[PDB]
């Protein structure tokens, strides 16, 4: 590529894994909103806030493909793997298994982040820095700050918790 | 000083200790606020209440300073304690310090205005009068009443209460 | 902490000691502030340049308390010692001893940084990056411009100078 | 009088004499105002400054009147005496004249509010210190911090220094 300039085939390739992993997330969150909405569980702002996880980290995955052309690497989709349940069971284990899913994407830029750095890539460094790992961080905090308060309402009655929880703050 | 008139050496001593004890105030306050910030508490709401308490002791504190300065006395600054606890426990726990701390305040403040009434300075008592007297009994009742709302719903469930109160009160 | 990830010790115990600093820096300023309000002194604009230099200090502890939340870390505050001196002497001597103390404290952010880059922890870098080092070099340079402006000014007539730039300078 | 009521004759007979003096200062600075517009002196904002404390002064002597009818007293008028000079030499002389005066027409304003408090007259006490006392204070800093200006600047060059001050502090 003309265009190819002090970009190792490591980050090449570590890119196009982390589209594959952005990609899954999204697919996870999807299954997370739709399960919201069904007539047994109807926590509508829960299911909205899932949808909003699931357009951010589909819009990252897309970043991460136009940087990749950018940079004059080349594209290699890998087939997204579906989500590991159907089923979410309630409001805090959906949201427990965000903050797990959202640290292991963490992971994973940091790990991206580090071979850049290593293979001396101050453009691709300052790339996974803003937005990418401060955008990790706000959601990991934000969804910290949710689990403590649902925890706290689920003690007293969780059929309680999740509604009001739906309305004074997920909406 | 050139401008200094009718001013006793008590009435600035005793300014000098008020502008500290304000900023003691406000840096107990700044700690608060910081605990219900932390993930494992997550009470924005109560947070926000104390920055607010805060800002307004930096506050007096700042115009306290100016006043010695409108009378011919001396500024001196001495260092700010840190606050007594760093881990707050809770909401209740939180907003009864406050109503101690506020009536100390309160207290010094009145021995500052007898000082001043004592030396025969009409101007420090009415400078003393509006707005710092009256903003100590307005926050007093405030923080009293607080205290009485939230005393009723922790009752019941203290986990609940927090989150209601967070929101429908200090929000 | 459930939201703790990629956060060292060090960077934590760091982050504490730099607040630390920051707010005895706002205090040192506060001090100066009022030293140029005095009747005796009465030079407004150099008073009302420290009230900047003070509050955005006093900001910079804020945010990075604020910080230290974002990642799960805890916050400790310690007391924060007076100012060095209650008297400034004068418009020159004031102007450099800041440009004493901006130096230092940018001294401590590139030392925070150093560790933060040696655990390996961008998120941190980044923040330590923008703004905190860039305001520090922007004000350096402006303190070193406004010491040599003062400088030249001095030889002349020390009283002319410090009104002259209060008015055409600071003002 | 139908109207008065715990309106003690020493509180009305002070009225008076303050008056009386407040007439008199006011006189003093409109001897001033017109000494700058000398086509000899020429400092229009010197003599702009001193129209201002002339017009403020007249002002006070004329609520101090109204308010002796207020409260049933009877207003008793005397000769305002001329000023004690026709030249007031230059700038800074004027200012500390100015300085002196505003000393000695604060003092008898606390006279008057310690007999209106030794006579339990908490109406006269509250109409005393604000604006009064309060205006007084303020007004005596603001002399104090142009003293102290033009004395830096007087120590160069008093020729300059009138110059100067005249434009950039009282303009």
């Amino acid at each position: 590529s003309q265009v190819r300039q002090n970009f190792h085939q490591d980050c090449e390739a570590g890119l196009n894994r982390t589209v594959n992993l952005k990609f899954h997330s999204s697919y996870v969150y999807l299954s997370m909103a739709s399960y919201f909405n069904r007539d047994d569980v109807a926590l509508s702002n829960f299911a909205k806030f899932f949808r909003e996880r699931s357009a951010a980290a589909k819009a990252h995955a897309e970043k991460l493909i136009e940087y990749q052309n950018q940079r004059g690497g080349r594209v290699f989709l890998q087939s997204v793997e579906k989500p590991e349940r159907d089923d979410w069971a309630n409001g805090l284990e959906a949201l427990q298994t965000a903050l797990k899913l959202q640290k292991s994407v963490n992971q994973a830029l940091l790990d991206l982040h580090a071979v850049a750095a290593d293979k001396s890539d101050p453009h691709m460094t300052d790339f996974l820095e803003s937005p990418y790992l401060s955008e990790s961080v706000e959601t990991i905090k934000k969804l910290g700050d949710h689990i403590t308060s649902l925890k706290k309402l689920w003690s007293s009655h969780p059929g309680m918790a999740e509604y009001l929880f739906n309305k004074h703050t997920l909406g």
